[PDB]
């Protein structure tokens, strides 16, 4: 399972991850497609151990984080380096995600 971040741990996590690529899966409890893509995401995370995969439940508890990050679509994916968003995409499109990741952190 992917490491879960919250409104109080999100930015401290990105602060301490230096410039390693961080892939954030923003999901919700009502998001069908999120449940469809999740086992593939876990799979990818075990293969690409050079990239960080984490997840954020956009809910009322985390509502300030979702507003601050301007989350619109469930799921949304952000890629981060050095505390800074280098890409994003929406929807459960694992093909597109893998291509986005390889364009920022090519394997091997």
């Amino acid at each position: 399972g992917l490491l879960q971040l919250d409104k109080d741990t999100f930015w401290p996590y990105l602060e301490q991850q230096q410039d390693t690529l961080v892939v954030v899966d923003f999901y919700t409890d009502w998001c069908g497609p999120c449940k469809l893509i999740y086992p593939e995401l876990v799979k990818l995370s075990q293969e690409r151990t050079d990239v960080r995969f984490v997840k954020v439940n956009c809910n009322k508890s985390n509502k300030e984080l979702g507003m601050q990050l301007a989350i619109k679509v469930a799921p949304t994916f952000h890629l981060y380096r050095n505390k800074t968003k280098v890409a994003d995409m929406t929807g459960a499109k694992m093909d597109k995600l893998i291509a986005l990741i390889n364009q920022h952190q090519p394997p091997k």
